[PDB]
């Protein structure tokens, strides 16, 4: 029934996630809050708001004002973009290759708004994705760990949730494709165990976008 393929971005299209977890571990420790690199790890999925949101909750027992996000999201922005562009994840491109020439289509789901990786995906991986079969965090009300994004690329795509597969490293956004009803693979391409992404709801569990990759033929969907 398998007609599309709907990846997350950081850490799974792109080797980002040690940048995103240096980055707001370090815009958090500026103001004065402690967010481990792994506990940024575990935020990956959310928009840049939500996550500031939910720290302030978590850390000061208070929502962060309009003004504290948008200055948080800004300066997270700036610290993630002054690292040297990020690279590809390995087994990425490979992949993408494999399922653009079984028939099907490759989605993006992020809860990305950073346009120096979104306007990088097509020198990237070229020929694979379109932004009219794409979700980001400029698309959505709430994003990942909710089904709304997951939702959202269904509907852009035409698609019933059986006939798709999400790709994800992150347990929101396992959550997320999980509670949307689609089938969810996962893999494991940073520090977490491989538990938190099974405990969330995915199907499958690879340890990297390579072993995927070379197992991807045997998945039968
Ligand atoms: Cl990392
Ligand atoms: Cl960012």
């Amino acid at each position: 029934k398998l007609k599309a393929v709907l990846f997350n971005m950081d850490g799974v299209l792109f080797n980002s996630m040690p940048y995103h977890s240096e980055a707001w571990h370090q815009v958090m420790k500026t103001h004065g809050l402690d967010l481990s690199r792994e506990e940024a790890y575990m935020h990956e999925g959310r928009t840049g708001a939500s996550t500031i949101n939910i720290v302030f909750q978590r850390e000061l027992g208070k929502e962060a004002t309009q003004e504290e996000i948008e200055s948080i999201y800004h300066e997270k922005s700036i610290l993630f973009n002054s690292y040297p562009e990020a690279e590809r994840m390995p087994g990425a491109w490979e992949l993408l290759q494999k399922v653009k020439s079984e028939g099907l289509t490759p989605m993006v789901v992020t809860g990305s708004g950073q346009l120096s990786l979104l306007e990088r995906l097509e020198h990237n991986f070229p020929g694979m994705f379109h932004k009219e079969l794409m979700v980001t965090a400029f698309d959505v009300k709430y994003g990942k760990p909710n089904p709304e994004p997951y939702l959202m690329a269904l509907k852009k795509g035409g698609l019933k949730a059986d006939e798709a597969v999400v790709i994800e490293n992150a347990p929101l956004g396992v959550e997320a494709g999980h509670k949307a009803g689609i089938f969810t693979i996962a893999v494991n391409t940073g520090p977490l165990d491989g538990q938190v992404l099974l405990d969330a709801g995915a199907d499958l569990l690879f340890p990297s976008m390579q072993t995927l990759c070379d197992s991807w033929d045997t998945i039968m969907l």
